[PDB]
């Protein structure tokens, strides 16, 4: 099955008949489980929605390539309300060089340790075989709206033998998503009245990629296996409008349809494999170097996430990412037959950032502790990891797996993430799955750091109008999760049916703070001695909801396949307001005809439910009129095919969303002054689009 309790496999097979546009979060959100949100609800850069398991939100949400963390998006300011100005991590690797992708959500992943509280989504590239297989793969979608950017996509990949003992695999990729045009929210927009007159909240933002990688696999020996891997990719995008509050400037439309960040990644990888009679073992280096480079933006209220005319040009955030794992696996013939895993974890974070941390302090007045121009651009975080997971038999059927992991922050300090895994074969086709682990998550090294500084003249202020500043706090608690699960699953001869419950108890939250800790002194006017806030742990939050899936052969050539997700419950526990914003329930259903030998048709639909936005603002105050807006249900629907030409040559053409069912982003969740608030509208819904695609491989 491609859907058990708590994992799902999407397979090459299931990428080439619902064809992503660019980017993988495109078909990894259709997995039970996973919605496509943002980090907090300001619904501040709400069309750069990332991967989201169980509404733990995307920073919670681990992006392996090959069982390699990809650390990139950490490269990109964090801002006050929890967002980066970033498209995540899924579309590092091209769509047509996946081999498949594996998302292991909740108890069963807090064994990956740091950043998967929610879960892990491990990205599996195509290797060399036995002989020499390569491909060619084009991909061109036409949106029936012009305004909505088109995406044209060219990957390759070659890989085979050299010597006995010595493989390869390459690929390289080329692409590019058009931005949608800078007025295509125009008559949606939230009401904007005095300065804020004319401004719009933008459509989506393009990207261009280019993607390289080479792998030599070398098996000096029957039991002894060696790779190098090196990767390039570069992401420039294409400017649409988008600023954090949805205000604007002369900088700002001077950039529209200009590249405004460049985001190059460098990854280098040795990987040994080894295989004999004791068991199997694994260890990695990887070294991942990630440039940022993007204009200078302003870190003060409404101009924090514009660019700042006053400092034009680009600047460049260096993130220098160090990952070494090693890992056993010993079978066990004892009282109760098992398997044993045995590993450490070494990762370095060396974050260069010269931007963020210039916030000054004349007018709000100086915080004693902190230099006010020139504080260091530099961060780093080690993490220490020992873990052991033991894979136990009891009888036939039945799995028990205990894992112990432990981890040593070097700011932190000592984490202990515990997890239980049974698996129970109640019959021969019903199989019963329960789980609790509690995850890991330390602090984001801008959340850590005592010299990054954002300020807000009151707006942006919690229980007050004053002015404030928010630090950094190398005094805070890593977020800590109990995921439990609870599920069952009927599957037999291709007919699956499961429900899974799923709860994870929250603890320490990071967060913007809501009471002062300190008071500045000096500064101008009624901004001065502003109030100081720093990232706060929050206690307590709970998330809570259903995954499910159905599938019954209709008849020998036809599939209807679904997978549900329903969230029931998403609640900061001291705030009582909502973590992140996503739909009540997601319902994705395909249809499946193989028609000939040669001819497969698809069918799909994914029905939404509704989705509310925040009850409070940046004050704690309730939100009032288009800031309490909700988004009705609505459902998506698309036909597509493949037509097999040969061995040799395939195409594929369908549409996405048949009946052109559209929405707009109308700003952000909250009112501000000048720029009503849009509720739950922050992001914008593609129209009808039509689609090609081309496959040609030995
Ligand atoms: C095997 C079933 C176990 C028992 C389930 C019922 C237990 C309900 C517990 C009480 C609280 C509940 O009523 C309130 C709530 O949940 N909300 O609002 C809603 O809660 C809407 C619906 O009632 C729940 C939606 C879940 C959809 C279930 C689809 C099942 C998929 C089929 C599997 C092949
Ligand atoms: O969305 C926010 N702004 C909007 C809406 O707010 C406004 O337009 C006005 N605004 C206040 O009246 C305000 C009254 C009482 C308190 C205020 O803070 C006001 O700003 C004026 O500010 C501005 O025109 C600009 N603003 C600064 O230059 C600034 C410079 C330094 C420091 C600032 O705070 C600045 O705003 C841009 O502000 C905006 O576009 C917004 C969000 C989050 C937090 C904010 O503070 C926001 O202001
Ligand atoms: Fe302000």
């Amino acid at each position: 099955t491609k859907q058990a309790p708590g994992v799902s496999i999407i397979t090459a097979e299931d990428i080439a008949k619902r064809p992503p546009s660019n980017d993988l979060s495109q078909i990894i959100r259709t997995m039970p489980g996973v919605n496509l949100t943002g980090n907090s609800s300001s619904g501040q850069r709400g069309n750069n929605r990332q991967i989201d398991i169980r509404g733990m939100g995307p920073e919670n949400t681990l992006i392996l390539v090959d069982g390699k963390p990809v650390s990139s998006r950490n490269s990109v300011r964090y801002g006050w309300r929890g967002e980066r100005d970033s498209r995540g991590d899924t579309n590092w690797v091209p769509a047509d060089q996946v081999e498949r992708i594996e998302v292991i959500r909740g108890p069963a992943a807090a064994r990956y340790g740091n950043g998967a509280a929610g879960g892990v989504v491990n990205i599996i590239t195509k290797q060399a075989g036995a002989e020499t297989h390569g491909n060619l793969s084009v991909y061109s979608n036409f949106p029936q709206h012009k305004a909505e950017g088109a995406s044209e996509r060219m990957s390759f990949g070659l890989n085979g033998p050299l010597t006995e003992n010595l493989s390869y695999r390459v690929y390289g990729n080329i692409a590019k998503t058009d931005s949608d045009d800078w007025d295509i929210n125009a008559g949606h927009e939230s009401n904007r009245t005095g300065k804020q007159a004319g401004t719009l909240p933008a459509g989506r933002e393009g990207v261009r990629n280019k993607d390289i990688d080479g792998l030599l696999s070398w098996r000096l020996t029957p039991e002894q296996t060696l790779e190098f891997e090196a990767g390039f990719s570069r992401q420039g995008n294409i400017y649409t409008g988008d600023t954090q509050n949805t205000n604007s400037n002369n900088y700002v439309k001077q950039m529209l349809g200009h590249e405004t960040n460049r985001m190059y990644r460098e990854t280098y990888s040795v990987t040994h494999r080894g295989e004999w009679d004791f068991g199997s073992s694994l260890a990695y280096l990887q070294y991942e170097k990630t440039r940022n480079s993007r204009i200078n933006e302003g870190l003060a209220g409404g101009t924090e996430g514009i660019f700042d005319p006053n400092n034009a040009g680009f600047y460049t955030a260096t993130l220098r990412d160090l990952t070494a794992h090693g890992e056993v696996n010993l079978p066990l013939h004892l009282g109760y037959e098992q398997t044993l895993t045995l590993g450490s974890e070494w990762t370095e974070q060396k974050l260069d950032d010269p931007s963020s941390n210039t916030q000054n302090t004349e007018e709000g007045g100086s915080i004693p502790g902190l230099a006010g121009k020139n504080r260091s651009s530099s961060s780093s975080a080690r993490i220490f990891s020992l873990f052991a997971e033991d894979n136990i038999e009891l009888m036939p059927g039945t799995m028990l797996t205990p894992g112990l992991r432990w981890d040593h922050h070097d700011i932190v300090g000592d984490n202990w993430s515990p997890s239980l895994n049974l698996s129970h074969a109640l019959t021969e086709r019903v199989t019963l799955k329960a789980g609790i682990a509690r995850a890991y998550k330390a602090p984001n090294l801008y959340q850590l750091n005592p010299d990054y500084l954002l300020y807000s003249r009151g707006q942006g202020c919690y229980g007050q109008s004053t002015s404030c500043y928010l630090r950094g706090n190398d005094g805070l608690k890593a977020e800590t999760s109990v995921n439990k699960e609870l599920g069952i699953e009927y599957s037999h001869d291709g007919l699956v049916a499961g429900l899974t419950y799923f709860r994870n108890d929250y603890k320490n939250k990071i967060e913007s703070g809501l009471s002062p800790v300190d008071h500045a002194s000096g500064g101008k006017g009624d901004y001065a001695n502003a109030a100081i806030y720093q990232w706060e742990n929050v206690p307590k939050a709970v998330v809570e909801g259903l995954e499910g899936t159905l599938t019954l052969p209709l008849a020998d050539g036809l599939k209807w396949s679904n997978n549900l997700t329903y969230m029931l419950q998403s609640k900061n526990k001291e705030t009582g307001d909502v973590l992140s914003v996503t739909p009540r329930y997601t319902l994705n259903s395909m249809l499946d005809w193989q028609a000939t030998d040669d001819l497969s048709l698809q069918a799909t639909v994914t029905w939404y439910g509704k989705q509310k936005p925040k009850k409070y603002d940046y004050h704690g105050d309730r939100v009032t009129g288009s800031a309490n807006d909700q988004l009705s249900p609505y459902a998506i629907a698309g036909l597509g095919g493949t037509y097999r030409l040969s061995k040799n040559l395939s195409l594929g053409a369908g549409v996405d969303n048949l009946f052109d069912k559209r929405l707009f982003r109308a700003g952000n969740a909250q009112g501000v002054v000048g720029i009503d608030g849009a509720g739950a509208a922050t992001y914008n819904e593609p129209g009808r689009t039509f689609y090609t695609s081309l496959t040609a491989s030995f």
